[PDB]
């Protein structure tokens, strides 16, 4: 089982012989009874695995977790309540109050308000790169940084970065590269973990869970990070750690330590854990990942043939054009399809953009990317952004109806 | 309505004209379809109420937090996805870098992980209180305090603050009194707003979902600290917020400010959120909120009559008894049963705790609290000298006791007493 078509049905799960449930069972508890008082001294102390509570873990989050990891060619994956709970949760894990890390400008809107908002407030700053040059990441670096963070394809312009030269430049200075591959939808069209990325986070709420039922996070640990032999910047990965009568978590748990500690610390006492039956509804999207995601990028290749040729467009971004900014980027690491997303400038007024996303009637006008649903926006005027730009996710309906919606609200904005 | 039980069933839900449904529905989904792109700008300008993200709101949530909110007495409240991560979001939402809060160190051992070591990472310390004296609160208080942080029931040895000081003392340094009431059932058992809490946390884990399915958290805001009043320890509850184009929250929200923080900041950013899914299967638990605590705390109050006459237990820890350290605060406080948890010594040497749990075949052998099932645990040999600082001894018997028959319950310790003791 290379294959990702595969692994989304069967990776992280077999029957168990009690009642050889085919499908995965959703187990609705919150505590896991000891077999005895020993038992129980073994599981808190780590001393054993096995289900202690689903604030930590949980059968049902366990399946979502191993299959999303097997997808992504992680070592193993830690879900959160959410995707900008993953985020908090592995930079709150990788620095502390005098730290910094190192980030692409070009972020979602949330991801932004945590690094120049939220995390400042915990003493954790953050130096923007805007420009994807590596000599830019190299030489905000500095002594306190902690890690290189970035989006596998932006959000809204598809800027897509030079994993493998950013990758080394974060290898070469101690500090992991930590990507959000929220666009890459689920390992399907990018794989960063393949191209240097230590640590991958996921917004499973989008293309990963398909139907926009459910909010939910993932971090998957590459498990190829040395946290010893960067243990100058990373000491709590290495020493003896105050909330397990000093266990040391890189010589307990080797490769795994990051999300070994992202589980038994952070999952523990910030608590962004995800519920069983959150995880149900993405082992049913993540189910159908493979085929969702290359309808989506073919339905996305035929609709920006439509909007390039179209007199009410004045412009398109899509990431598997050639005249866009990161092009070679895309070419190099997006082989499986240019994703679900494209953006695009309309001829008018400001008030253009509003009125052909207000005039569609298949469409829907909403916050969200990733649905099976067609989804757009006029992001200026509501929620890289331009007041001509119509932000596109689209959906898997069939590519003629949703090329129709946009010529009836074309004639209806412009006769 | 003013009655718990009225409440529990009614307060937040109003069946919707579109369906009529008589139940809460799950909202499972994450997103809310604009009327337009105008109305989009308006639900992100919170220039508008309005669902726009399961991240930060949700109508089966909604309902969730409303109807804790009513039983409390609060103003409004916020769900998260666990009861660690409703005292996190509300620690975070008063202090940051180089600020403190001040204590109890009678605490669950999660809220102890998180002032003693993660937040201390984040430059926000904690100044632990042993002693509960006003003084010793008074004295630990400093500029940069934010807070003072109690929980309304400690556990396993079951102290009850002083509320009514304790929160003079914080309004007069100019700092909220945040408790976590996850013991005191929803507010069934103790009312910390009603005695000057001004934020209270729960693990809705516990009591309030009451039937052991369902991890999550509410944060209520009782909507009684006047920011403004003390903005030179509160400058972001009044000043223009970076987040929202200089949005100033007291002027906007006044009472619901630190709420509103929560939800359009910290539930925003952190992501802590709770499930549709969840919040339902919360809420079939308030359903029955009431009469769960009223057999919980009938059964614990009969079982702490039987182990204080068997031969095998050394000594009885119960809020209820008049020999308990802080009962003056229990009879004051407590005044519609003692609790659901007690706590029991063993007689014998230090295997004797764990041979009486061990041979429990009715009451579950685990380390969670406040399901309809009993539970008990030996803390000593599993969870947890740092244990004596912690109130934990090599002879305690930790039981939360269920809504099981009391016989079978008593009838459970009495043959694992004699397996153990002969």
């Amino acid at each position: 089982f290379q294959n990702f078509e595969t692994l989304q049905l069967h990776a992280g799960y077999t029957p168990d012989p009690h009642t050889r449930s085919t499908a995965v069972p959703i187990y609705a508890t919150s505590s896991y009874t000891f077999n005895d008082s020993a038992h129980g001294a073994r599981l808190f102390g780590l001393k054993e695995l096995g289900n202690i509570y689903s604030r930590l873990m949980n059968p049902t989050v366990d399946v979502f977790e191993k299959r999303i990891a097997a997808l992504e060619g992680g070592i193993a994956a830690a879900a959160t309540s959410s995707g900008q709970a993953a985020q908090f949760l592995t930079i709150a894990t990788l620095a502390k109050a005098g730290d910094n890390i190192v980030a692409s400008s070009h972020l979602y809107g949330g991801t932004y308000n945590q690094l120049n908002v939220l995390l400042p407030r915990f003493g954790i700053k953050t130096k923007f790169v805007r420009s994807g040059k590596l000599e830019d990441y190299a030489a905000a670096i500095d002594d306190q940084t902690r890690a290189i963070y970035v989006e596998s394809m932006s959000n809204p312009d598809y800027v897509v970065p030079d994993f493998e030269g950013i990758a080394k430049i974060a290898h070469e200075h101690g500090i992991p590269l930590v990507v959000d591959n929220t666009l890459g939808a689920g390992g399907y069209y990018i794989r960063p973990i393949e191209h240097g990325a230590d640590i991958v986070v996921h917004s499973a709420t989008k293309w990963i869970g398909g139907h926009g039922t459910t909010i939910g996070g993932v971090i998957v640990d590459s498990g190829r990070f040395n946290w010893n032999k960067h243990s100058d910047r990373f000491p709590e990965m290495v020493e003896p750690s105050p909330s397990y009568h000093g266990l040391k978590y890189w010589e307990a748990f080797g490769p795994a330590t990051f999300i070994t500690r992202i589980r038994v610390e952070m999952l523990r006492d910030i608590g962004a854990c995800l519920s069983p039956f959150s995880a149900q509804q993405l082992l049913l999207g993540i189910e159908t990942l493979g085929l969702r995601a290359e309808r989506h990028a073919q339905n996305t290749e035929k609709l920006s043939k439509y909007f390039e040729s179209s007199p009410n467009v004045s412009w398109v971004l899509w990431p598997g054009s050639e005249s866009h900014p990161t092009y070679s980027q895309a070419k190099k690491y997006l082989t499986r399809g240019f994703g679900a997303m494209l953006s695009i400038g309309v001829k008018g007024d400001a008030s253009a953009g509003s009125k052909v996303v207000d005039g569609l009637k298949l469409v829907s006008n909403l916050a969200n990317v990733g649905d099976a649903k067609s989804l757009a926006i006029h992001p200026w005027s509501t929620t890289g952004v331009t007041e001509d730009m119509i932000r596109i996710s689209v959906g898997i309906e069939h590519v003629d109806d949703i090329i129709a919606d946009f010529e009836q609200s074309f004639q209806k904005a412009y006769g």
